[PDB]
């Protein structure tokens, strides 16, 4: 049993790579799609969420109120939507609309701003907002510590136990930062020579060459105006990053080679892992790359 | 260790769906258990039955590496081989009309899937069906409408499941029809174990051919039958009463679901979640335990 749709956040399926060739090393794409609200932003919307409430920041008619790219607000979204509590989602009008129907399927109301302006003109808005409502709880995902402390404690955990302890690579794309921080943080605190990549758009590579830049990656790219609080760089053995295209095509020979639908971060994240694998060929590397979503909500 | 997710394919993640509670909605002083075959990988139950059609099929040499697949179908059957055939490599082609969504046809085309448009009624899929046949030297059609191997596979895995993880204290099934599989299958096996279980299929109430002996038109995709006529899976004689629902109740409850629980299913778990509503409202305050079956996810219906 469940009690609720929150007690199946987590505990996702960690799957084998068998048709693609990975050149000699073994690849587990880890896949957070399966989380009921189809994104690892279900973890961070229920630890920030949690640890909100028992530091006495959420009465029930506390409106909740948040800056996304998409699966912050449905993770939030559907939270919100077992706890009976009122979510209002800042977020540009150049994502997904899929995310925007997902969010309000779940009754989330949504204000829009121009994706021109990236996510600085979201939480630029959020202020305005803000000035409306008498009660509410900005969980701020680009500074708030619970959400790498989540990965931290859920998502590596679980590849720690579901490999028994036996993981070369771990590489995850970038968006605030907090899946790959978090989530390596503690995979280098039980494995020490454990190697640790985050990948960002090769259109957008802020973290490898300085400057942003408009690109397709949908949840991944640095938007704020600059480096978010939540990344922690120093965990980063190199910084991998992924074109437009790239990430396109990978996601297609994950669905058509593996039946693995992902989104097209996970494309991105899978190229620069194969990438890597194929420059370090034949040294049966067991190598993890997180699936931040399922490839639905992109079709 | 033993209680991880490692998993060889995404073969390994069909079945084993999670059973949860209803807390928000009212359900009447009875406990009604929703079962997540949204959870499968494919995004509905389907998986189960293309896994049983197609392994069964390897096992008695009816298909070989070359063999393509061919299915006449537009719903979640046709995700659910191509999800399949993706990992196994086999050559997958799915016959639907020109008038079909494209969300579906996408979904299957992420896959690798062969789609193959006919004109918008069946009768004409049928025949490019046929014209399909004679052009390939070796094909297996697994036909989920008499195929055994669909009922099986929830025989054999949904009934269990649901046995498992309410320790044997089951009072009520409810589940959709299309097929009838999913409902038959797992009934069986449930009257088997349990002798005074209640078990009910429901259908579309404009398209009640099991209640009133006709067809028409309706909205609860994946589910209804046609003339055409009954599907040979389905097994009436399991079922305690015919249960029904209108389109636009299932739409709300739909969105009942998605607003209260969190839970986001499709048009057809709507239909089926009323229908077991209307049902504990009946028979309020027995401490009934009632599991309804979530045929599919709500993402492709948005
Ligand atoms: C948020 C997100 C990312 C990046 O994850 P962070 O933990 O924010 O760095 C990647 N892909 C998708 C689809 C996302 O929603
Ligand atoms: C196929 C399907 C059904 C009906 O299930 P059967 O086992 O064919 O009776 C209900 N809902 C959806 C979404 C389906 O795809
Ligand atoms: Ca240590
Ligand atoms: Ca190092
Ligand atoms: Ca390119
Ligand atoms: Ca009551
Ligand atoms: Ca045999
Ligand atoms: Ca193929
Ligand atoms: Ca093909």
């Amino acid at each position: 049993l469940a009690n609720s749709v929150i007690d199946l956040i987590g505990n996702t399926p960690l799957v084998k790579i068998n048709n693609i060739d990975t050149f000699g090393n073994e690849i587990y794409v880890k896949l957070e799609g399966s989380n009921p609200g189809r994104s690892t932003k279900d973890r961070i919307a229920l630890k920030m969420i949690e640890e909100a409430e028992k530091e006495g920041l959420i009465d029930k008619d506390t409106v909740i109120i948040e800056a996304t790219s998409g699966n912050t607000g449905i993770g939030l979204a559907m939270i919100c939507a077992v706890k009976n509590y009122k979510l209002k989602i800042v977020m540009p009008d150049t994502m997904s609309i899929e995310r925007i129907q997902l969010m309000r399927a779940y009754g989330t109301e949504v204000i829009l701003t121009d994706g021109s302006l990236g996510m600085k003109a979201c939480l630029e808005k959020l202020e305005e907002l803000k000035k409306n409502e008498k009660k509410y709880f900005v969980p701020n995902q680009f500074t708030n510590v619970n959400n790498p402390k989540a990965h931290y404690e859920t998502t590596a955990e679980e590849i720690l136990k579901d490999l028994n302890n036996k993981v070369d690579v771990f590489i995850c794309g970038t968006g605030t930062g907090g899946s790959f921080s978090g989530t390596a943080k503690k995979l280098k605190e039980k494995l020490p020579n454990i190697k640790t990549f985050p990948v960002e758009p090769a259109s957008s590579p802020l973290l490898s060459k300085g400057y942003i830049g408009p690109h397709k990656i949908q949840g991944m790219g640095m938007s704020i105006g600059g480096i978010p609080a939540v990344y922690d760089g120093s965990l980063a053995d190199d910084i991998l990053v992924c074109e437009d295209d790239d990430a396109f095509e990978m996601m297609r020979e994950l669905s058509f080679k593996e039946g693995i639908l992902g989104g097209i971060s996970t494309g991105a994240t899978f190229k620069a892992a194969l990438d890597y694998s194929k420059e370090n060929a034949d040294k049966g590397l067991k190598i993890v790359v997180l699936s931040t979503d399922s490839g639905e909500k992109y079709l």
